[PDB]
C-alpha cells in the first residue's frame, strides 16, 4: 500500500536527449530515428528576443550552425526545417535506442512525466498534470528548454509535450512535438499571461479512491448527491463541472471500491464545504488534483512497463 | 523556476532489475556484474513467514531452486549466498548494463529515489526520505520486494535501499544492499511497528528557502528565535531537534537568500504556533519535509547526470 505522485521510468526517454548549440545558446533536443527536434528559438539572438522572425533567421543557418551531441558524440546534421515552433533536425545517423513513439497531444486534465534536463543530460523526473489553462506547473531553470513530457504504455512512449518558456506566475508552457503550443501562447518574449487555473474535478475524486483504498477512510459519510447538484456546488470553488463522461471514467474505481460515484461526490462537496478539520489525506491538506483515475488504477495495481 | 519532487532519472537502475522466483514467492532482485543481490525472503513459503529459521530454510535449497529472468532471458544461477538479510545469486553471465555503482548506508533525514518494480520489470520512480523513525513512506504492492533506492551523483548510482516489508500503518522497511535493516526491524512477520513518526526540521527549513528562492516570501517576519527556544517549539509538535550543525549546513541557503538560519527558524516557529491562515508554500498546505539542503541547491541550480 501507500501513493505517491509517481513519474513513469525514464530510461527509454534517456537515451533520446541529446544537446543543441547553435550560436551561444544550448538546450536539449529529442533524438528519434534520423531527426532531432528542439524548440526554434535555438537560433534567437538575444538582443531579438521580443519579435524575431524565425523565417529569417532559420534561412541563413547552415547545418553546421547546429552543433549536436548524444553524450560526447557529436551527431552531424545534414538538413534542418522548420515545423510550427519546433526544429527538425535531420542527422545522418539513427538512433539506436528509439522506443517505439507515437506523438500524442493530450486534453487538459491529463498527465505526463517530465524528464527535466539540461545540456542534453538528465537531471530529474517527476510528474505533472496539462492545466484546464493549458500551462503545466513544472521546475524548470534556464537552459531546460527541449525537455520533454511523455508517457508510456506497454513499450510505447507518447511523447506529448516539450519545453519552451515560463510565463510570470511562474508556469510553464510549451507545445506539443508536431510544434504547435499547448495554449494561445508564442515563443517571443511579449507580454502573455495564463488564464483561470480550475480545479480538475475528476482527478478530485480519482485521488479519493485512492485514499479508500490506501485506508483513508474519514471522509465518506452517509450522503449522496445529484450531479446537478454537485455541480452547483463545485463551480462556486473553480472546480471545472464534472460530466457523465467523468461518471463513465470514475466507474471502475467506484466498483472496486464499492463507492458509488455520487457518492465520493457528497464526500466531496462536504470536503469543498467544510474542509479537512486539521486531517490529512495521503498526506496532503489539500485537495489533491494531478491524478487521473486511469493513474490510480496503474499505480495501486502495480502496472509494469516492457 | 519552480519547485518538485524530483526523482532522479531511473534508467540506469531499470537496466538492473530481474525477477527471482524460488518456488511461488517471486520478487525483485539487483543484477550487478555477476550477482543478484534479492531480500533472502524469497525462500519463505505462505507458512514459513511467521517465524522463518533462515539456515534451516537454506538446507533445504540448491541453485536451480533460483528462477532468475532478466527480461525474457533466464539467468543460470552457479552459487548463493546469504549475507545479513539478503541473498547473493551469482550467476554466469555478467550484466552489461552494469553502472558505476557503489552501495552506502544513508541516514534519517536523507532522501532518495526509489524505482518500484514488480516481476523484474519498472512500475514508477518517485523521491523519499528515510524517516527518523527508519521507515520510508512508498508505494509498494506485494511483489515489489527487491526494488531498490538510490541516489546519482557524477556519473555513479548510489544503492541505498532494498525493500523488504510493510508495517501496518502503510509503513515502509528494509535494508541497505548488504542487507543491514534500516531501524529495528526483523524480516518475519511477527509483531513489530516502528517509532513515533517526527518532522525532519532541518528539512523543513531548507525547503522554506526554497520558497523564498522561488518568490514565496510571505511567512518571513521580524521576528528573532534562539535554537534553545526553537528547539522548545519543535519538540511541542513532535520535529526533530535542531543541531548547530544542522544550522550550519543551511548556512549556504542562509547565504544565498539573505536570511539568517534563526530568523528562518522564526518563520517556521510562526507557522507551526499559528498555521498558514490560508496560504500556501509552494503549492502545500502543510510544512514538507521530503528536501534535503543539498536537494534544494541542486533542484534550483539544474545539477545533471551524464
Ligand atoms: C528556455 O530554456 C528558457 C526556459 C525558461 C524556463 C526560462 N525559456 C526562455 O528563455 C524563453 C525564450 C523565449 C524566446 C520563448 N523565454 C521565457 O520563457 C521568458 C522568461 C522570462 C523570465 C523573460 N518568458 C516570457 O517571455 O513570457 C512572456 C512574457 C514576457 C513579458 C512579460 C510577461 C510574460
Ligand atoms: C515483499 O514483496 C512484500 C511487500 C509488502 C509491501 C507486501 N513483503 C512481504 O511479504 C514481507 C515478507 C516477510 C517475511 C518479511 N511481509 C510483510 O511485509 C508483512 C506484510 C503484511 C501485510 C503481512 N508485514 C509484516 O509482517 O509486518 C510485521 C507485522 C506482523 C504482524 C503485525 C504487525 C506487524
Amino acid at each position: 500500500s501507500g501513493f505517491r505522485k509517481m513519474a513513469f521510468p525514464s530510461g527509454k526517454v534517456e537515451g533520446c536527449m541529446v544537446q543543441v548549440t547553435c550560436g551561444t545558446t544550448t538546450l536539449n533536443g529529442l533524438w528519434l530515428d534520423d531527426v532531432v527536434y528542439c524548440p526554434r528559438h535555438v537560433i534567437c539572438t538575444s538582443e531579438d528576443m521580443l519579435n524575431p522572425n524565425y523565417e529569417d533567421l532559420l534561412i541563413r543557418k547552415s547545418n553546421h550552425n547546429f552543433l549536436v551531441q548524444a553524450g560526447n558524440v557529436q551527431l552531424r546534421v545534414i538538413g534542418h526545417s522548420m515545423q510550427n515552433c519546433v526544429l527538425k533536425l535531420k542527422v545522418d545517423t539513427a538512433n539506436p535506442k528509439t522506443p517505439k513513439y507515437k506523438f500524442v497531444r493530450i486534453q487538459p486534465g491529463q498527465t505526463f512525466s517530465v524528464l527535466a534536463c539540461y545540456n542534453g543530460s538528465p537531471s530529474g523526473v517527476y510528474q505533472c498534470a496539462m492545466r484546464p489553462n493549458f500551462t503545466i506547473k513544472g521546475s524548470f531553470l534556464n537552459g531546460s528548454c527541449g525537455s520533454v513530457g511523455f508517457n508510456i504504455d506497454y513499450d510505447c512512449v507518447s511523447f506529448c509535450y516539450m519545453h519552451h518558456m515560463e510565463l510570470p506566475t511562474g508556469v510553464h508552457a510549451g507545445t506539443d512535438l508536431e510544434g504547435n503550443f499547448y495554449g494561445p501562447f508564442v515563443d517571443r518574449q511579449t507580454a502573455q499571461a495564463a488564464g483561470t487555473d480550475t480545479t480538475i474535478t475528476v482527478n478530485v475524486l480519482a485521488w479519493l479512491y485512492a485514499a479508500v483504498i490506501n485506508g483513508d477512510r474519514w471522509f465518506l459519510n452517509r450522503f449522496t448527491t445529484t450531479l446537478n447538484d454537485f455541480n452547483l456546488v463545485a463551480m462556486k470553488y473553480n472546480y471545472e463541472p464534472l460530466t457523465q463522461d467523468h461518471v463513465d471514467i470514475l466507474g471502475p474505481l467506484s466498483a472496486q471500491t464499492g463507492i458509488a460515484v455520487l457518492d465520493m461526490c457528497a464526500s466531496l462537496k462536504e470536503l469543498l464545504q467544510n474542509g479537512m478539520n486539521g486531517r490529512t489525506i495521503l498526506g496532503s491538506a489539500l485537495l489533491e488534483d494531478e491524478f487521473t483515475p486511469f493513474d490510480v488504477v496503474r499505480q495501486c495495481s502495480g502496472v509494469t512497463f516492457q
